């Protein structure tokens, strides 16, 4: 389970990682070979050169000779170092490039496999789980795995190789002593293991919190219109904030525990240093060990221990990857019972559909206590039409879902031609099914592509034939871009009837043997319904149909009608047989970018409130970062005091003071490392929480037209927020802390060299530009593709989210493979850029390391000229060189910061742009008139409006209408005529191009936006709920006020939904599904009606609030509204005749214009359009 990742390596990734590990081992061993010349060899000649120099030895004749000898040996070692520089160049690329190449390939396969696993789950699995977390897992956790399985493992292996090189060199030069030094290595190993395990657990919890935050964001952004209409921005921001607070506290805990562990680790390592130094002093005083021997072993083990210490961020990244892999591979390992990707099962050649439901018992997985079907029995013969009639929630849509095997029955059997559908192949079974759902859902693509999801290889002639049969041909040809016009998310940029007709055509192109039509004409007008019904009846002979309808005209011509009661069929037979049996059908019928370079810095300004955390951390960065180079200087005293120590007692005292100093340095290192990690980590967590909060608030501030933009889809927005926050976080925190430490390491070197040797400091002037340019050029590349990589990423996150939100449609259309192919295609450009980065970062790291070895060689050469010319002491040369190597050991980590900084800068620029964005219709604005009283007069005067996504099409052409308090306005007309546009404009979702809208004679642009929307109670054409309880969904109707239980129950009673909630276990605490899919269509609509009514609004806007209701439920809701007619102004959009005649005034809208206005009797008196609609 620990090594559950690397599952998809394969032979190529296994060889990329074997060869890279060998290259890392060679690169690591290159550094103890550097130390091999110290202590002895070069330093054997040195403590021989001046400490053991003769006071005078014909120095005028032979000191020049040993200086030349040391000139000659230094030149040889300079050649050796140039060779090592070339070798390190080669091995450093292979290490870094191959490791990132393998990480990139594995991450590509992991993303594909995780998406495939999500697409393989059952409908019940989606019902039980909160799938809004899945896109956050796709974007955040996979990137967390990527940073722990890549070149960081190569760096860890290089550090381990350097440590082992010091290990062998110490034992070769002198054992028993390096045993004392390295006997504490198991303690550090256990400490690192515990550290990593705690980091992994904290990462798992933090990713859970971030996934919950992403689920909240996805739910809110998907239903943004409902949030805006009901003024829910503050509360949704608050739920998002609660998840962010959980993530922030987890991150702070992680930082504290990790840093206290690391500080204890360094306290232990310096205590070990002190004990080892005492032991070495004892040995060297005993004369068992020469001073050079202890020098060599100490220095060799010291560099290896320093490499191990610098390896810690790699272990942290590996632990974070392990913490991230948990949920991803848990989902990947899940196996569904109803497998749609299985190749098993029967595929009959010729099917003459004989549908049978025998003794069907079903309870939904998420509400298993509730029985929906109790021994349901139904038979459908080939070529026959069955009409399922009954009250809302009876289980008709449940039967439709069971027919396509979205769930298995608890008891009983669903059979085709006497064969159990469990034994049939799932994909084959669902491919011969054409289905139109109760509330059709489209995809964010073109009309032609939406229809092509029904059948992939359908030609344009068959698409035209289907849209002619679906009565969608005319409006498609009328609008520009023809079939290539792109519909909104879920088809939101079409009218309800247009979307329904598109879904009908999508079902028709399948050429299905079995057609399920769950209220396929709910959003249609009378003429469209009639023509679509004629088209369907034209081809009823070769196919079996199960139709659900609340319109009696469609049920009239059905071959057989089945009535639902108590979960069973009570009446089945012919229309005349049903009239004669006087059943339930009897009662039913009599009820007739710029990317500014300073952007990242600006983001850091947003963290300025945490300035005291930074300064302390900066100090903690200056001290310990300056300690590693200064470790040389004091160590120069360590030998220097000992060599001139003289008597054994004086040397013993000096060495025990040195050991005490080492212990003090360990205490200081514990303190400073804990502070440097903790302060920067806490500042980073605070910054990330603040940035996420601000970005979500800005997104909730934006206009409706902004969400209508094709770039601003729900998946794109969620991916944008998560990715920008993560990329900015990548450059802040402990990462920035270690960068500051490394900068201190590199910085103290200049000063200490300047005191000790100034000429050699000129090399830093020659060494730093050459590295620096190598840094900036990569800056230009990794930035340029990052702007692309994010954009493409926003595409991929779109495809996944559209697939996860619309999963039931995808499964019904058998389009899991198509969406997987699109998701794989959207990953191509990022995957190629990941392969390009491997070589680019491999080359850069390789060049930087060579340059260090090349500078080392130059220093040794430069050093000799100085010594052969008596310009500097050799001891000073060695001290300066040790300073340079200790300072430069962190240059690799500094260069590794380049990929993070560019991504952070780009994401910072995007975050700054989104926060500063100001909408045209600002919902957060406190400006605007708030009238003391509201009379309820609504007027439209010459309103002309074009939707921003399709500005060439005029939707409203001088629309004018009036409605007063106590009056009911009934907007009727054909589909797509602009009825919902009026309600959207009254909510100030958009502003009209011309004309005006008045509320009590005051133009609504002058009014406060929130105040204006608070006077409105809206029921949208296709209502959307939240993944919350019924009580919370109703109480959403009046935010900024705590709605009591009594008011919620009263609203539910007014909406005729109270009885269903009360009978339901958990009652008002029953969690509804995502967007209300775990309810009946009529139940969800009634919940929406209760949500609008609990507000008690002055203007009630009902956009077909009774489309999915029963006749009895419609009657109850209508009488409830009638009892509260006076005292409010009501605007009603309805295709039902019975809801229109009681309205005070009726407006017929065609082509954005009023054609007929007046009462029911007046419109019936003249033989106009209204009479035509009535007669049909
Ligand atoms: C020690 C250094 C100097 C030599 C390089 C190590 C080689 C032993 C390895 C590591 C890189 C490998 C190559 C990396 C790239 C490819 C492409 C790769 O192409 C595919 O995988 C194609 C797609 C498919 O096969 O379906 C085939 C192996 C090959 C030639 C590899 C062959 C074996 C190589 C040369
Ligand atoms: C011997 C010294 C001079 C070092 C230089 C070696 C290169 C000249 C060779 C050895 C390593 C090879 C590379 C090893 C791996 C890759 C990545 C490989 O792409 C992948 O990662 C495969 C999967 C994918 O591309 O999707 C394409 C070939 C390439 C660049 C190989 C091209 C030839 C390279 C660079
Ligand atoms: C502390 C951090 C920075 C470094 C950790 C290094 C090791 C813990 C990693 C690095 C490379 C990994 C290996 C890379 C590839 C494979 C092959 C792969 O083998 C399988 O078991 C495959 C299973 C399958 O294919 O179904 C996964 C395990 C293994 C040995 C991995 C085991 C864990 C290893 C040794
Ligand atoms: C884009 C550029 C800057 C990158 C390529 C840099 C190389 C061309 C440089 C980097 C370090 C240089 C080396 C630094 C030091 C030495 C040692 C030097 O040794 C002697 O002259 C000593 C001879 C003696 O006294 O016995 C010879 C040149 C050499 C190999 C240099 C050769 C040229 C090197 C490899
Ligand atoms: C860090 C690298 C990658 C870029 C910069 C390289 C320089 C720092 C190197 C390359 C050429 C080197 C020089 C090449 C030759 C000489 C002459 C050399 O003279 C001798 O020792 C020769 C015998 C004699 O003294 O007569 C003294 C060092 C010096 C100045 C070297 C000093 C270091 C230099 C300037
Ligand atoms: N996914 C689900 N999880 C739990 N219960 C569900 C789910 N879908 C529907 N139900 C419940 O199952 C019952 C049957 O509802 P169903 O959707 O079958 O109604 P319908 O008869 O087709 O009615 P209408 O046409 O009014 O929507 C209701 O109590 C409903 O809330
Ligand atoms: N967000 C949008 N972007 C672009 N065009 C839109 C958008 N919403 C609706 N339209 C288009 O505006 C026109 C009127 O749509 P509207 O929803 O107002 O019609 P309607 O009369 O309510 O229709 P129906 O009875 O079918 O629900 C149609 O052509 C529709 O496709
Ligand atoms: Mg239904
Ligand atoms: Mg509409």
């Amino acid at each position: 389970s620990v090594l559950t990742m690397f599952r998809y390596a394969g032979w190529l990734d296994r060889l990329y990682m074997l060869v890279g590990t060998l290259a890392a081992i060679i690169h690591g061993v290159a550094l103890p070979l550097m130390m091999l010349i110290f202590g002895d060899m070069t330093d054997s000649f040195a403590s021989v050169g001046q400490v053991s120099k003769q006071s005078t030895q014909m120095s005028e004749a032979d000191k020049r000779a040993m200086f030349a000898k040391l000139e000659e040996e230094m030149t040889t070692y300079a050649y050796y170092y140039t060779g090592i520089g070339a070798g390190v160049l080669i091995v450093a690329y292979i290490q870094v490039s191959f490791w990132a190449l393998a990480a990139g390939r594995q991450i590509h396969k992991i993303r594909q496999k995780f998406f495939h696993a999500i697409m393989n789950q059952e409908i019940g699995w989606f019902d039980v789980h909160d799938v809004g977390e899945l896109n956050t897992r796709l974007t955040d956790d996979v990137s967390k795995i990527n940073e722990g399985i890549g070149d960081k493992i190569g760096m860890f292996f290089q550090a381990m190789a350097t440590f082992f090189g010091g290990f062998i060199i110490g034992f070769t030069r002198g054992w028993k002593l390096t045993l004392v030094i390295l006997a504490i290595s198991p303690v550090l190993g256990l400490s690192a293991g515990i550290w990593a395990k705690i980091l992994s657990s904290f990462t798992d919890k933090e990713l859970h919190a971030y996934a919950k935050a992403g689920a909240v964001a996805e739910e809110v952004l998907a239903a943004i219109r409902t949030v805006i209409a009901f003024g829910g921005q503050k509360k949704e921001l608050e739920r998002y904030n609660n998840n962010l607070e959980e993530a922030k506290r987890l991150g702070i805990k992680k930082a504290i525990t990790a840093n206290i562990s690391m500080g204890a680790a360094f306290l232990l390592i310096y205590a070990s240093y002190a004990l080892a130094f005492w032991y070495g002093t004892s040995l060297v005083i005993s004369k068992e060990y020469s001073i050079g021997q202890v020098l060599t072993v100490f220095f060799s083990v010291c560099i290896g221990a320093f490499s191990v210490g610098q390896a810690s961020p790699n272990i942290e990244a590996f632990a974070n990857a392990r913490g991230a892999a948990y949920e991803v591979f848990k989902i990947i390992d899940n196996k569904p019972s109803i497998d749609s990707f299985s190749k098993s099962g029967h595929k009959p050649d010729n099917i003459q559909g004989n549908l049978e439901f025998k003794n069907i018992h079903f309870s939904y997985p998420s509400r298993k206590e509730v029985q929906i079907l109790k021994g349901l029995n139904l038979k459908v013969k080939s070529g026959q039409t069955v009409a399922l009639v009954g009250n809302s929630g009876g289980g008709k849509s449940t039967t439709v879902q069971l027919m396509q095997r979205l769930y298995d029955p608890l008891d009983g059997m669903v059979s085709i031609d006497g064969q159990d559908i469990r034994t049939i192949n799932v994909r084959y079974l669902r491919e011969i099914i054409g289905v139109v759902s109760q509330e059709p859902v489209l995809f964010a693509t073109t009309i032609a592509e939406n229809i092509r999801y029904g059948r992939e290889d359908v030609t344009m002639d068959e698409i035209e034939k289907a849209v002619k049969e679906a009565n969608a041909y005319d409006f498609i040809m009328k609008l520009p871009h023809q079939f290539d016009t792109l519909v909104g998310e879920r088809g939101a940029q079409l009218s309800g009837g247009q979307k329904q007709r598109i879904a009908i055509a999508r079902a028709l192109v399948r050429n299905p043997k079995i057609l399920l039509l769950d209220e396929a004409t709910s959003a249609l007008d009378t003429e469209s319904e009639a023509v679509v019904q004629a088209a369907l009846d034209k081809a009823r002979e070769g196919r079996t149909t199960i139709v659900i309808a609340h319109r009696l005209s469609t049920v009239r011509n059905a071959d057989v009608i089945a009535g639902f009661d108590g979960g069973v069929i009570v009446e089945q037979g012919n229309h005349d047989e049903l009239m004669r049996e006087k059943g339930i059908y009897f009662k039913l019928v009599m009820t007739q970018e710029d990317v500014p370079p300073a952007s990242f810095w600006r983001i850091l300004k947003l963290n300025s409130t945490e300035w005291p955390y930074f300064v302390v951390g900066i100090f903690a960065a200056i001290i310990n970062g300056g300690l590693q180079p200064a470790f040389s200087v004091i160590f120069s005293k360590v030998v220097g005091v000992f060599t001139n120590g003289g008597p054994p007692e004086t040397q013993r005292q000096n060495s025990n003071l040195f050991s005490l100093l080492f212990l003090i340095l360990g205490i200081i290192s514990f303190i400073t490392f804990f502070l440097q990690g903790f302060t920067f980590g806490k500042a980073g967590e605070i910054l990330t929480k603040r940035l996420r909060y601000m970005v979500f608030k800005s997104m909730l501030r934006q206009d409706v037209s902004w969400f209508d933009d094709p770039k601003n889809t729900t998946g794109a927005l969620t991916t944008r927020l998560a990715n920008d926050a993560a990329q900015v976080k990548g450059a802040t925190g402990s990462r920035l802390a270690v960068i500051f430490q490394n900068i201190a390491n590199l910085g103290t070197g200049i000063i200490i060299s300047l005191i000790y040797g100034w000429q050699l400091t000129l090399l830093l002037l020659a060494i730093v530009p050459i590295i620096a340019i190598a840094g900036v050029v990569e800056m230009k590349m990794l930035s340029g593709q990052a702007l692309k990589d994010k954009k493409e990423l926003e595409g991929s996150g779109k495809i996944a989210t559209e697939a996860i939100e619309n999963f039931r449609t995808v499964v019904s259309l058998t389009r899991e493979q198509k969406f997987e192919t699109m998701y794989a295609q959207s990953l191509q450009i990022p995957y190629r850029n990941a392969m390009k980065k491997a070589h680019v970062f491999g080359i850069t790291f390789s060049f930087t390391q060579a340059m260090m070895y090349f500078s080392y060689a130059a220093a040794f050469r430069f050093g000799a000229y100085l010594v052969t010319q008596q310009l500097m002491t050799f001891e000073n040369v060695l001290l300066v060189f040790s300073a340079i190597v200790f300072g430069a050991m962190a240059v690799g980590q500094v260069s590794s910061f380049a990929p993070d900084y560019a991504k952070a800068t780009v994401s910072a620029s995007h975050i700054i742009r989104i926060i500063e964005k100001t909408p045209e219709i600002d919902s957060y604005s406190t400006q605007g008139l708030k009238p003391n009283m509201l009379e309820g007069n609504v007027q439209f005067s010459g309103v002309v409006f074009n939707y921003p996504t399709r500005p060439s099409i005029p939707v409203l052409q001088g629309l004018s209408l009036e409605v007063k308090k106590g009056q009911t306005l009934a907007l009727v007309g054909s589909s797509g005529g602009g009825k919902s546009t009026v309600v959207q404009l009254l909510e100030r979702f958009y502003d009209p191009m011309a004309g005006s809208v008045f509320l009590d004679g005051k133009e609504i642009k002058q009014l406060n936006v929130q105040w204006l929307r608070a006077q409105l109670g809206i029921v949208s054409q296709e209502p959307i709920l939240f993944d919350r309880s019924i009580a919370e969904n109703i109480a959403y109707g009046d935010n900024s006020r705590v709605v009591s239980y009594e008011e919620i129950v009263r609203a539910a009673k007014e909406a005729n939904i109270h009885q269903f909630i009360d009978s339901l276990p958990d009652k008002y605490n029953t969690r509804v599904g995502d967007k209300g899919t775990q309810l009946s269509g009529g139940q969800k609509q009634r919940i929406a009606i209760a949500r609008a009514l609990v507000r008690q609004p002055h203007i009630l806007l009902l956009d077909e609030a009774t489309s999915a209701l029963d006749t009895e439920s419609e009657k109850v809701v209508q009488e409830a509204l009638d009892k509260a007619r006076e005292g409010r102004t009501v605007i009603v959009i309805a295709h039902r005749l019975s809801t229109i005649q009681n309205a005070d005034l009726i407006v017929v809208i065609q082509n954005g214009k009023v054609k007929e206005h007046g009462t029911h009797q007046q419109l019936l008196a003249q033989k106009g359009i209204y009479f035509s609609m009535v007669s049909v």
